[PDB]
């Protein structure tokens, strides 16, 4: 009976141009997944799967190191489904959110959602991932 927690940050940041591109791409936006300061996701995270609105190309866009995140342009704000995989043999194997990339139509959005992962009774190899990415148990 052991629980194990680790924190994910999700977040993007996006910017009205100053001029559209000359496809009429009127903003550029970053998306990501990380771990707080001094914690490395990595040990956990076998890949991260953003799915971007399916106009973008090749919207399963997929990180399998970090940074796991996507910088692009577009013209309006859409829900984004971010997978994070995990190196676990058993369940959960992944985790599902649903992300707002909303954008500012007159400047700036800077926002960071933070996620708390509770692992009840992992396997003794995925709670030692956990723990040297900076887990903690409870
Ligand atoms: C409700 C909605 C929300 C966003 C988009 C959108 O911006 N789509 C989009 C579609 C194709 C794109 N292509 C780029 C520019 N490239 C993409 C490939 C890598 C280099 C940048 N940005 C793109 C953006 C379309 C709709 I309707």
């Amino acid at each position: 009976q052991c629980t194990v927690q680790v924190r994910l940050e999700l977040g993007h940041r996006a910017q009205l141009r100053k001029k559209p591109t000359t496809e009429g791409f009127t903003h550029d936006w970053m998306v990501f997944v990380r771990g707080p300061e001094q914690c490395d996701i990595q040990h956990f995270v076998e890949k991260v799967v953003f799915w971007l609105h399916d106009s973008f190309p090749k919207p399963r866009r997929v990180c399998k190191e970090p940074p796991y995140k996507v910088e692009e342009s577009g013209y309006a704000g859409f829900i984004m489904p971010i997978e994070v995989h995990f190196k676990n043999k058993e369940e959960p194997r992944k985790v599902c959110f649903t992300y707002d990339l909303f954008l500012n139509l007159e400047g700036k959005v800077n926002h960071l959602r933070c996620e708390k992962l509770t692992f009840n009774n992992p396997t003794t190899e995925f709670r030692y991932k956990l723990l040297r990415a900076g887990g903690v148990m409870v």
